[PDB]
DNA sequence: ATCCGTTA
DNA sequence: TAACGGAT
């Protein structure tokens, strides 16, 4: 099958990304700004419990590495009756320069799809942001306050690749895989290949040159460090559900 | 928690 | 001006 044909590209079977020709992100500051240090707001037990495995999880992979930073923010415990950890950024944010928002909205994204083309593969990248590497001097913008009560724990912790709810996130990401899946489209002219953030579609015109431009896309993503969902891939179907959208008949 | 734009 | 929804 698919999946054992291709087991780098899978986040089921080729590990934790990791964007190998991509640069460490700088992010830069708007002219005037300073650090912010936030102060962490109390958080219950039971929020504390539900949060740490996911935090230690990132620890264990280097996705967050302890820190000293003049900067701060808070984690917010997020429920489901699950607890997961959301870093409010928002004060980062605010102080960080503006870019460009290049990602197209689905609509405009969509028109680009020809009704020549109606054999659809979608995937979608797990940990799509995770993926790209931050650079060790922008690290410590991102970083917020992490302690353990009944183990002597406390000090800071940041991230050490693209963190969520950091405003720029999904330009500078959508801007990279631009950069790593252009080469893929010099190489395949005949194919049609949407890009919204972590969320891709590859049309063609015939399920055989569907099934080996998936292929293709699949090995390609795998080598360059990028990891697509298994149990949500859509592969050389007449209909796929893309964007909110479906699919089929070339409709919509 | 806190913030901020939109409705009531 | 008080809710309310959705946001980080």
């Amino acid at each position: 099958t698919w999946l054992s044909d291709f087991p780098q590209a899978w986040a089921e079977t080729g590990g934790m990304g990791l964007a190998v020709r991509q640069a460490p992100l700088i992010i830069p500051l708007k002219a005037t700004s300073t650090p912010v240090s936030i102060k962490q707001y109390p958080m219950s037990q039971e929020a504390r419990l539900g949060i740490k495995p996911h935090i230690q999880r990132l620890l264990d992979q280097g996705i967050l590495v302890p820190c000293q930073s003049p900067w701060n923010t808070p984690l917010l415990p997020v429920k489901t009756n699950d607890y997961r950890p959301v870093q409010d950024l928002r004060e980062v944010n605010k102080r960080v320069e503006d870019i460009h928002p290049t990602v197209p909205n689905p609509y405009n994204l969509l028109s680009g799809l020809p009704p020549s083309h109606q054999w659809y593969t979608v995937l979608d990248l797990k940990d799509a942001f995770f993926c790209l590497r931050l650079h060790p001097t922008s690290q410590p913008l991102f970083a917020f306050e992490w302690r353990d009560p009944e183990m002597g724990i406390s000090g800071q912790l940041t991230w050490t690749r693209l963190p969520q709810g950091f405003k720029n996130s999904p330009t500078l990401f959508d801007e990279a895989l631009h950069r790593d899946l252009a080469d893929f489209r010099i190489q395949h002219p005949d194919l049609i290949l949407l890009q919204y953030v972590d969320d891709l579609l590859l049309a063609a015109t015939s399920e055989l040159d569907c099934q080996q431009g998936t292929r293709a896309l699949l090995q390609t993503l795998g080598n360059l460090g990028y990891r697509a969902s298994a149990k949500k891939a859509q592969i050389c179907q007449k209909q796929v559900k893309y964007l909110g959208y479906l699919l089929k008949e070339g409709q919509r």
